[PDB]
DNA sequence: CCGACATCGCATCAGC
DNA sequence: GCTGATGCGA
DNA sequence: GTCGG
């Protein structure tokens, strides 16, 4: 229930974690570093020992060790130290803006580029998906209140009707699990003829439309079946202008749409607690299709679903609803 | 001691 | 020209 | 880094 109980551990591990992910590029230590970080976070006492903290699911030796140091001195010596390395903390932060990876960023800095401002220089080195993340680096940092997402639920689900009513759009990802704030927005897709079986310009058209009326202003990526791009609530007339903020439109076939739902509302470690556990229970599950296992695992047909709970069930769960899947 | 930890679409690079 | 590998964010 | 084969 606290965050303030063990912060000071729980604020090391997430450090540790981006580290791990943005400079040693090992997303699976990024990975381990934050479900520790989780756990610990939930746990109802003052951690004492490192011992104690081993005992929960995903904390194990190293993490303990790391543990102990910080409780009997208040600091941790390898974080101490990477964290005045001038190339570790520079590779670090440079992968805050958006189409920068841990690659990119280390190219960058080995040629001496380590700030915005020397990006702001090199413009020659940067593809497009960059110089927009660049561009944008503070509003995409920034949250978005739940009553500008209701705005640009309302803009988006009418301008879907105008092009065509048999069109289907469900907001997804944390705002459909209710948050107060969101950091994108993720809106799902569908049309009747659009199936797993075969209407050629289903995406580009809704895509050309928001343009049309000035909500989607950038495009960072663009296909058949996926967008992903920038928007803006238009301002009013007095009043000062909106952050732009980040958008992914994607296309499902409607016969799969469920199984897309339940995906794309998430959350992030949730999709992954509920896929390694249809794994122990016969099942395989993706954004299209849940199929039954064989007894190798040699995954049946498609099943059907005309609602959430009915993948909940083939896989024998509670059916919580979106606002308990955080994890 | 050692591999799994999920896989996806799209931009861009490596190379025939 | 093309296919395939990689990086990236989800 | 953690878990389990
Ligand atoms: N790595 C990831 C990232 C997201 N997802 C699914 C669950 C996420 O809810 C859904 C959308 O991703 P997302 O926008 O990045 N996260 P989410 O919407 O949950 O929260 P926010 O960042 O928006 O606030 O993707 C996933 O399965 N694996
Ligand atoms: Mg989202
Ligand atoms: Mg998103
Ligand atoms: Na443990
Ligand atoms: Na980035």
């Amino acid at each position: 229930p606290q965050e303030t109980l063990n912060g000071g551990i729980t604020d090391m591990l997430t450090e540790l974690a981006n580290f791990e992910k943005n400079v040693s590029q090992a997303i699976h230590k990024y990975n381990a570093y934050r479900k520790a970080a989780s756990v610990i976070a939930k746990y109802p006492h003052k951690i004492k020992s490192g011992a104690e903290a081993k005992k929960l699911p995903g904390v194990g030796t190293k993490i303990a060790e790391k543990i102990d140091e910080f409780l009997a001195t208040g600091k941790l010596r390898k974080l101490e130290k990477i964290r005045q390395d001038d190339t570790s903390s520079s590779i670090n932060f440079l992968t805050r803006v958006s189409g920068i990876g841990p690659s990119a960023a280390r190219k960058f800095v080995d040629e001496g580029i380590k700030t915005l401002e020397d990006l702001r220089k090199n413009e020659d080195k940067l593809n497009h998906h960059q110089r927009i993340g660049l561009k944008y680096f503070g509003d995409f940092e920034k949250r978005i209140p739940r009553e500008e997402m209701l705005q640009m639920q309302d803009i988006v689900l009418n301008e879907v009707k105008k092009v065509d009513s048999e069109y289907i759009a469900t907001v997804c990802g944390s705002f459909r699990r209710g948050a107060e704030s969101s950091g994108d927005m993720d809106v799902l897709l569908t049309h009747p003829s659009f199936t797993s079986e075969s209407q050629p310009k289903l995406l580009h058209q809704v895509v050309e439309q928001l343009q049309k009326v000035h909500f989607i202003t950038d495009t960072l990526s663009k296909g058949e079946t996926k967008f992903m791009g920038v928007c803006q609530l238009p301002s009013k007339n007095d009043e000062k202008e909106y952050p732009h903020r980040r958008i992914d439109i994607r296309l499902i076939p409607k016969d799969q749409y469920y199984c897309g739902v339940l995906y794309f509302t998430g959350s992030d470690i949730f999709n992954k607690n509920m896929r390694a556990h249809a794994l122990e229970k016969g099942f395989t599950i993706n954004e299209y299709t849940i199929r039954p296992l064989g007894v190798t695992g040699v995954a049946g047909e498609p099943l059907p679903v005309d609602s959430e709970k009915d993948i909940f069930d083939y896989i024998q769960w509670k059916y919580r609803e979106p606002k308990d899947r955080s994890e």
